[PDB]
């Protein structure tokens, strides 16, 4: 069963606004993922043996666990509302795994985009 979301169009009026953050340093693979609120609400997490694209998705992560039942979300990462935005499309996820698993089983591949 493919379950959806629902976000809102417009800020939700009186809800608390977390605004998320993530970053992790490419060479230690450590990383930090945190949020400020509009309500003056600050937490910061640490992450080890992490990726940029992780942090930024727990960043978002935190705040759905420490927010109420209503809540307006801030990100600085269009990676990570990007992924959040696809996930719905199970047709696209399929057809990119089938692709990648066709990669893995070939003997030797070139792949390049030419302009």
């Amino acid at each position: 069963m493919n379950e959806l979301y629902q976000l809102e169009k417009e800020p939700i009026v009186g809800a608390e606004t977390f605004y998320v953050d993530g970053a992790a340093n490419r060479e230690t693979k450590l990383g930090k993922a945190g949020y400020v609120t509009n309500r003056g609400r600050q937490k910061v997490v640490t992450l080890t043996d992490t990726t940029n694209q992780k942090t930024e998705l727990q960043a978002i992560y935190l705040a759905l666990q420490d927010s109420g039942l209503e809540v307006n979300i801030v990100t600085d990462s269009q990676y990570a509302l990007g992924i959040i935005q696809a996930q719905p499309d199970q047709s696209e996820s399929e057809l990119v795994n089938q692709i990648i698993e066709q990669l893995i089983k070939k003997e030797k591949v070139y792949l390049a985009w030419v302009p």
